[PDB]
């Protein structure tokens, strides 16, 4: 099936998918030069207060932390955005080396990893509905470097273990996603896909211009997580991003000057 690997990574997708050759897919580079301030955006509201994380799940691909999106709980709003986008899960990509991970880029600069908070509309009602629409995903990225540590990733890092190979789940409760932002919620945004197959051209794409430091004990225990499932030979889960696509006909906003 589709993944990271030597025969069946990113440049092999589009024979399945192929929006993968599409109008509007992510990441890009986001060139710094370019971007042009606008006016017209608003600050971001991010209200996770009420946020009821429930489980953390290896998927084979990288590893989601899952919210109820049964209730306006953990909500995104303003920004670029029209509406309500409820959380329904966060995941990483990351790299074998702290100088790549990242799959947007910033002039051309791979951060080690990056965070995706991901988003649906609540005006289509669930998210399968969602993805189906252009704009039916707000997903919030950040980038992490490596340096301090993150206290509130720490809780992420301490169960991974338990959710070492593909298909295992842990129970995941009381998590604060507040934990993972950094400071300044200036943002880039423009819009494009979902990053993995079936990469479909539903999102505004909402990058942060702030990256939170990590450690170098979190990134490698990250590097410890595996693709493969248990009892099978050990493939470890790095290098799970897709390199920058074209932009095509896009322009990248800013929030900030
Ligand atoms: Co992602």
């Amino acid at each position: 099936h589709w993944g990271y690997g030597k025969h069946n990574g990113p440049e092999h997708w589009h024979k399945d998918f192929p929006i993968a050759k599409g109008e509007r897919q992510s990441p890009v580079d986001i060139d710094t030069h370019t971007a042009k301030y606008d006016p017209s955006l608003k600050p971001l509201s991010v209200s996770y207060d009420q946020a009821t994380s429930l489980r953390i799940l290896n998927n084979g691909h990288a590893f989601n932390v899952e919210f109820d999106d049964s209730q306006d709980k953990a909500v995104l709003k303003g920004g670029p955005l029209d509406g309500t986008y409820r959380l329904i899960q966060f995941h990483f990509h990351w790299g074998s080396l702290d100088g790549q991970g990242s799959e947007h880029t910033v002039d051309k600069k791979k951060y080690a990893a990056e965070l995706h908070l991901v988003h649906w509309n609540t005006k289509y009602g669930d998210f399968g509905k969602a993805v189906q629409q252009p704009d039916g995903l707000a997903v919030l990225g950040i980038f992490l470097k490596v340096g301090s540590a993150k206290p509130g990733l720490q809780k992420v890092v301490d169960v991974l273990d338990s959710i070492k190979t593909k298909g295992k789940s842990a129970d995941f409760t009381n998590f604060d996603p507040r934990g993972l932002l950094p400071e300044s919620l200036d943002y880039w945004t423009y819009p494009g896909s979902l990053t993995t197959p079936p990469l479909l051209e539903c999102v505004t794409w909402i990058v942060l211009k702030e990256p939170i430091s990590v450690s170098s004990e979190q990134v490698l225990k990250f590097r410890k997580l595996n693709f493969n499932g248990e009892g099978e030979p050990e493939e470890l889960m790095v290098d799970n991003w897709r390199p920058a696509q074209p932009l095509k006909n896009r322009q990248i906003k800013a929030s900030f000057k």
